[PDB]
């Protein structure tokens, strides 16, 4: 069905452009706690291109360049800020391709005949919660125009496991770790650990708010229409993230989903209820919502209430906050032509 | 020397455009601790228009688009996000006008042979520390296209006046109010009231660090050569602004700059020192240094130290840390043509 596609275009000239003075505002961060960095370099053309010619920088296992903002409404793709001249032309046109976290840069006519083409270019880094799953240390060397800038990022995410400090008291806790911005259908994804203490909880509920004091300072929708829920249940504790990353095919993981067809209600506005009933394992609920169009931030919260199975007694409650910014600067404007 | 040059241009075509759902993200806010707000509407073309047509918003004096973003190294001018086709064509290209407070959407080729454009859009706001010098509720009436939406905004400006709790305990503040992160030459201003609280403080220095705790952990510099210095006598300490808005022309304030001549030091690396010896007044210090390329966030601290002008005993001290993000996404490039 057809032939090669290697992003022939205008060919790659990353063969005419050397990368230098590579910088990183900071290689210690906590991604969840708003923790991510910042990529800095010089570029010169080292021989004549012209407009359609670009050049490239791919990201490592580590890394990614969109971060907690999801583009899978986007076509996968991510705009990026143009490399502009004096003038305010365009020398080149940057964008990001989520999936083989790679930024393509494509000189425009500007650069026809020219000379000494010379300039730089700073980008947002994050962490890429799948491939760097747990805290510590992992190698971000990042190639720029086939030449490679070595780097070293450690990561200190906040421990998802957290709750009361009692031999059996609640213990829940959560990461939006996808919001859609761009596409305009306002998505978010979010992963919830209930119980990752792996503590033994009697008649356990839990409850996803789609904000935190005031409903009307949050832009989160939470309803039978508006969310989805997917449960699964923790084979080994310690093999689950610390980036909240939970993909729902992994083999840790055993949907229960469908035995909670009865278990979920929407008793009050913008909560969903579970009843998890005694349990010892930790579960994961992986959240598919929505946002409503206020720009107000993503604010939510979540709740996990029990008392000991064994008494009935012993009361216990914990919550945790979730809060993203659904600002998106710019704007959107289509119209159709003329008959 | 010429004629008239009301933007002539492709004609304005606010009379063909109509704003509709216009939201603020928030009304009230602390522009000291990084407090800022966001606006969204709705737009439609009710008539044919053609590529170089333009319509406009216009913000009031408690408003800005640029906050703390300082412009002035580039025409005075703001470079905005443009508003996109679904193919992601630009439909119009935005820019602000610093001095008019006017946003210019300029429609492209895109609405030549078009109709039923309709879009959206959303901008960051800001407080205008100038026009909206003290903490209270401000008329923030915004026009879109020759149509009015009616705002009230009320700014909590955290209190420049802070110190020791003490009669005459040292006592300082600061705020950098402008950052140029897109000319390159990377400056910055920054107000200081030195003693706001009008106490009587002997032998009293004042050091203006561009680091915090760490030299390396910020980008500031300061020295003879990045920095200058112009020192006010405050009149009347209550007509001194809180959003650390200081006009070096200011009625209330009487420049004693020269009489500082021989009291300026700069002895340790990245630190300015202020011999002030015994004074009663408030005084303003209007700075305008640099940062450099490092891209770590501008970090200052402002030291203020002294001892009881009597007994020449009672020794106080006290701090003030100030922080401004130096991250400009994007970058520049620029050639010469082949001869
Ligand atoms: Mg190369
Ligand atoms: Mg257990
Ligand atoms: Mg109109
Ligand atoms: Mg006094």
């Amino acid at each position: 069905p057809v032939v090669n596609v290697a992003d022939a275009k205008g060919t790659n000239v990353n063969d005419k452009v050397t990368a230098s003075n590579f910088k990183l505002e900071k290689t210690t961060f906590d991604p969840n706690q708003s923790g991510n960095t910042f990529m800095a370099a010089n570029f010169t053309v080292t021989d004549k291109v012209k407009s359609g010619d670009y050049f490239t920088a791919k990201l490592p296992d580590s890394l990614t360049g969109n971060g907690d903002v999801d583009y899978s409404n986007s076509n996968n793709t991510m705009p990026i800020a143009d490399i502009k001249s004096t003038n305010g032309d365009v020398v080149a046109k940057a964008t990001y391709d989520i999936l083989t976290k790679t930024y393509t840069f494509v000189f425009t006519d500007y650069v026809n005949n020219k000379e000494n083409i010379n300039g730089q270019f700073s980008l947002p880094l994050f962490t890429d919660r799948a491939k760097a799953p747990k805290s510590g240390t992992y190698d971000a060397n990042i190639n720029i125009a086939d030449e490679m800038f070595n780097n070293k990022i450690t990561y200190n995410y906040s421990s998802p496991i957290a709750g009361i400090d009692k031999p059996n008291g609640a213990n829940i806790s959560s990461q939006i770790i996808g919001v859609d911005t761009a596409s305009g259908q306002n998505t978010y994804k979010q992963t919830v650990f209930v119980n990752p203490k792996q503590r033994v909880l009697g008649n356990t509920w839990v409850y996803i708010k789609g904000y935190q004091d005031k409903i009307e300072e949050s832009s989160g929708k939470v309803s039978a229409t508006d969310t989805k829920l997917r449960i699964f249940e923790v084979n080994d504790t310690s093999k689950l993230s610390e980036s909240y990353y939970a993909d729902p095919n992994d083999s840790n993981l055993k949907e229960v989903t469908d035995q909670f067809k009865n278990r979920i209600y929407y008793e009050h506005p913008n909560v969903a209820s579970i009843k998890f009933g005694d349990i010892t394992k930790t579960y994961v609920v992986l959240v598919e919502g929505h946002y409503d169009n206020t720009g107000k931030n993503l604010k939510t919260q979540v709740i996990q209430e029990n008392v000991d199975p064994v008494t009935n007694r012993d009361y216990s409650i914990f919550g945790w906050n979730n809060e993203n910014v659904v600002r998106y600067g710019g704007g959107s404007a289509d119209g159709d032509s003329a008959v």
